[PDB]
């Protein structure tokens, strides 16, 4: 299951439309051995990139293109074996109309009928000024800029599950990416996972790593991955729900700048969520927020290849990012890593064994068939065993495969 992020922060800007543009990269995405691609927010939204949605059913006002174009793209992907997954932004919603009070707290789902046309009652009790006090309090975090949806309300629950099943049915999406899954509770999410039953669902729980007396992350980030492990757990360990492993992204960001000892934690196992529940963890080097033009938490650019060398050989489900693959000229090495990965049947739950994690050498063995070395350590020699040919190498990584 190697996922791809078919967009970045600037994609909505594209001359001629992102969906259309992306039609042209379908063959290449399919060839690379990519099983799923994460598409941006499809409906109408105040903020052009889509994370500020209003008329949930109006795909035609998307800056990425329209409903027609989306079903053409998703048809293409499906035509060449890959699954499309959608960015579900349901913690907050922007309203279409002012109620008399003068607050924009009256919604419009996009259709002549009443689906999704809620009002201030569906906004969380305390989200002033939007909320009129009559809804439930927020089950999770708040998003400053917009109305928060009260997911404890039953009409919100039914019509939102309706919209979800419509997106699988009419549009053809296969699974979900839950934006700001901290915005609402794991219990709420489970109702949406469970009742729309997607073939894949990854949630975005993003919180800070812990920092010691140096301005640098601790080595022990167990409080941080625990939070990811508990969401998957409360939501359903047997469900399709997984979460982006922000703990490996954080550690790795630093680790790669000559601190590869950070890559074996307090327990001699990988410090990320992949060291406690690789199965439910999907790894990434960067996404539209951490990187792209937001640069919220960038991976060292001159090292994004050691990032990929690590997430493509290691357990967890890897996620490649449009940019790195298509625009940074790394298409080929990324490809090659994906091939080593698929050739040896490495997957979700591959056994990982760390051999060395010193400042200048992280050397590890996946499933007994592949060994990945990250680092500038020249004299690696003696540590990689008999019967191992090198599969790929590049800037400060090399992977060997059992012959
Ligand atoms: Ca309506
Ligand atoms: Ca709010
Ligand atoms: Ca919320």
């Amino acid at each position: 299951q190697v996922l791809f992020q078919g967009f970045n922060w600037e994609s909505w800007k594209h001359n001629g439309g992102w969906y259309n543009f992306l039609m042209g990269k379908v063959d290449d995405i399919a060839a690379a051995g990519i099983t799923h691609v994460w598409l941006p927010p499809a409906s109408q939204s105040v903020a052009e990139q889509g994370y500020m949605p209003g008329r949930l059913y109006d795909l035609d006002a998307s800056k990425y293109g329209n409903k027609a174009q989306l079903k053409s793209l998703i048809g293409a992907l499906h035509g060449k074996g890959v699954k499309a997954i959608a960015d579900i932004v349901i913690n907050h919603r922007t309203a279409e109309h002012k109620d008399g009070r003068g607050i924009y707290c009256i919604f419009e789902g996009g259709t002549p009928d009443a689906r999704l046309d809620w009002g201030p009652h569906m906004i969380c009790r305390d989200d002033r000024p939007y909320a009129d006090g009559t809804g439930n309090p927020d089950t999770g975090a708040d998003f400053g800029a917009a109305p928060d949806i009260d997911h404890l309300n039953l009409r919100v629950q039914k019509e939102l599950v309706e919209w979800l099943n419509w997106l699988k049915a009419d549009i053809g999406f296969d699974g979900w990416r839950f934006d700001f899954a901290k915005g609402y509770s794991a219990d709420v999410a489970k109702i949406y996972i469970d009742r729309s039953e997607p073939s894949f669902a990854v949630a975005e729980i993003w919180t800070s790593l812990a920092y010691g007396g140096d301005g640098k992350p601790n080595l022990n980030q167990d409080q941080h991955r625990q939070e990811l492990v508990n969401w998957v757990d409360k939501v359903g360990g047997k469900g399709p729900a997984t979460t982006f492993d922000f703990t490996t992204k954080g550690i790795l960001n630093v680790a790669v700048e000559g601190e590869l000892w950070r890559l074996r934690g307090t327990d001699g196992k990988a410090p990320g969520m992949i060291g406690w529940w690789p199965a439910k963890a999907v790894t990434f080097v960067d996404n539209h927020d951490t990187g792209s033009t937001q640069h919220m938490w960038p991976f060292p650019s001159d090292r994004v290849m050691q990032g990929y060398a690590y997430i493509l050989t290691h357990p967890g489900t890897p996620c490649i990012f449009y940019d790195h693959f298509f625009d940074w000229g790394l298409k080929e090495e990324i490809d090659r890593l994906v091939s080593v990965r698929t050739r040896h049947g490495i997957h979700n739950e591959s056994k990982l064994q760390i051999i060395e994690a010193d400042a200048d050498l992280y050397l590890a063995e996946i499933d007994g068939k592949v060994i990945v070395k990250l680092g500038p350590r020249y004299d690696v020699g003696n540590l990689i065993p008999g019967g191992f040919k090198v599969a790929a190498h590049g800037n400060d990584y090399a992977v060997w495969e059992k012959i």
